């Protein structure tokens, strides 16, 4: 198992949901993109901004223990628990 558990637990969001988050707007405040983050938790669908604005992604991460956040600006995933950037595979193949 050469992968992070935090992210390995969360799923993936559809383009439909990401499209709204990619619009460049925070679900908590009104900072307006670019540079916006979105909860990677397949079960969660919240839009927050990183430390570059109000670190909403961090706060939300603690509140819901969601240490997975992906910036819609570069389409990159980040792991708070691991304390680094991670990548989300498109296809697994377990079941
Ligand atoms: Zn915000
Ligand atoms: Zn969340
Ligand atoms: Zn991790």
């Amino acid at each position: 198992r050469n992968h992070c558990p935090h992210l390995d637990s969360v799923g993936e969001i559809t383009k439909e949901d990401l499209i709204q988050k990619s619009l460049g707007t925070c679900q908590d405040c009104k900072v307006q993109g670019p540079n916006l983050w979105a909860c990677l938790e397949n079960r969660c669908s919240y839009v927050g901004c990183g430390e570059s604005q109000v670190d909403h992604s961090t706060i939300h991460s603690q509140e819901t223990k969601h240490y997975l956040t992906v910036n819609l600006t570069t389409l990159r995933v980040w792991c708070y628990a691991c304390s680094k950037e991670v990548f989300l595979d498109r296809k697994l193949g377990t079941q």
